[PDB]
DNA sequence: ATTATGACGCT
């Protein structure tokens, strides 16, 4: 009872902006704002791959990775912006771009972990520390979140029940205390409404958030709520969420892993798993998983937020698949050339912005007809941020697959060159 | 013929 730990001690924020590169496009066409509307890449095969979709042109059903021509017959007003095309491939500069000026809004908070091009995790304990002494005991007024929604509240219009949970949240609030793990979330979560608030101001984009005491409860909570809305996962509601949550929504077990704790100890929702020991976990599923999931089950995940604001590797990727595959020699070579040339553009941008040379080049491939994502990976060194050298590397080390007797075979359905081991410059 | 990435575990 008063020793097991509760896993309450850290506060911790996962930000997502919403509908990124769709976003990024709308401020930059106004014209496309408040509509449905994706972003695309390329535009022959099927009007292009759809990889981002707003609120309103999701209302009609438009998914990620779906056909623009497919989504064009759900939602036939859908307007489409373009990914930029550079050497032949598709260029994500832009995203990049805006990217890191959101991550350096979020950074003047706290520490941020950027988790992906579009969200970051945020350690908030000692910002909170720091507030809660700002209050000297002050309430916390429902004005101060104006997007916040409790989840698992109500209990006993959306913006009504909103502000009916909030209330219900506040009212049952102990503010004296200043070592209560809720007001330390409620803390968080009025941190959480500037950031966004300094966000949106600064750079026009909207996000969503999650504030809980842990990445993977805040990461399940930021989506409870979107658009433009932030949500507070309180340690007392976990057993509740938990109860209907399909084992497949938590972070990490979307995939085989979580196929087989279902299968294997034939359950369906996350709560379920509370019944099991943690040997019998670690048994089915191996110590560290076991672990893990005996933990998380009950709310409980210590993954730090890692103090890690820039990409740790630089990476250029080309499909090639169908017909368009590449049959050649002449053909490797070029296609290697544009990516490492795309590579050498992004690396001395790096290496000028945040002082650091990456030391080891790694070039993967897939051949037609194999099962594998990557039928080959292999890793030289990197010297110099130099194209032709790159990419005369990259092919010194993959042109032993080449079975032919000029030709290439079997033909490369990719190409990806990632620069990786960064050092101090 | 979702594609372009990027983190991280395993051995
Ligand atoms: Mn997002
Ligand atoms: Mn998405
Ligand atoms: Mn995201």
């Amino acid at each position: 009872g008063p020793h097991m730990a509760t896993g309450q001690d850290r506060v911790v924020a996962l930000v997502d902006m919403d509908c990124f590169f769709v976003q990024v496009e709308q401020r930059q066409n106004p014209h496309l704002r408040n509509k449905p509307c994706a972003v695309v890449q390329y535009k022959s095969w099927k009007g292009g791959g759809i990889i981002a979709v707003s609120y309103e042109a999701r209302a009609f059903g438009v998914t990620r990775s779906m056909w623009a021509d497919d989504a064009k017959k759900l939602c036939p007003d859908l307007l489409l912006a373009q990914v930029r095309e550079s050497r032949g491939k598709a260029n994500l500069t832009k995203y990049r771009e805006a990217s890191v000026e959101v991550m350096e809004i979020m950074s003047r908070f706290a520490v941020i972990e950027r988790a992906s091009i579009d969200e970051a995790y945020v350690d908030l304990t000692s910002a909170v520390q720091e507030r809660l002494q700002k209050l000297q005991g002050q309430p916390i007024s429902a004005d101060l979140l104006p997007s916040t929604y409790i989840e698992g509240l109500p209990q006993g219009q959306k913006e009504g029940m909103r502000k009916q949970g909030l209330f219900q949240w506040l009212d049952s609030l102990q503010i004296d205390n200043l070592t209560s793990p809720d007001l330390q979330l409620t803390v968080g979560a009025v941190i959480v409404e500037e950031m966004r608030a300094a966000i949106e101001r600064e750079t026009g984009f909207q996000c969503s958030a999650g504030i809980s005491h842990n990445k993977v409860l805040a990461k399940l909570a930021c989506g409870l709520n979107k658009p433009n809305r932030q949500t507070l996962v309180s340690h007392g509601s976990v057993p509740q969420l938990f109860s209907q949550m399909p084992i497949r929504k938590i972070r990490s077990l979307g995939g085989k892993l979580g196929a087989s704790v279902i299968e294997i100890l034939g359950i369906e929702y996350m709560g379920e798993l509370t019944q099991f020991t943690e040997s019998q976990l670690q048994s089915h599923f191996g110590e560290k998983n076991g672990s893990w999931l005996y933990a998380m089950c009950r709310g409980i995940e210590h993954d730090p937020v890692k103090p890690r604001q820039l990409p740790k590797t630089i990476g250029c990727s080309k499909n090639f698949p169908g017909k368009t595959a590449l049959a050649t020699r002449e053909q490797v070579q070029w296609w290697l050339l544009q990516l490492a040339q795309e590579l050498e553009e992004r690396l001395t941008k790096d290496r000028n912005d945040n002082d650091r040379v990456a030391t080891q080049l790694v070039v993967s491939i897939r051949v037609q007809g194999d099962k594998r994502l990557s039928s080959l990976r292999r890793c030289c060194a990197l010297t110099r941020y130099d194209a032709h050298k790159m990419s005369h590397d990259a092919f010194t080390v993959i042109k032993n697959c080449n079975t032919s007797g000029t030709e290439w075979s079997p033909p490369l359905t990719m190409l990806f060159l990632c620069a990786t081991k960064f050092s101090a410059s």
